[PDB]
């Protein structure tokens, strides 16, 4: 939850 991948 609330993760970022970018």
């Amino acid at each position: 939850n609330y993760n970022n991948y970018q």
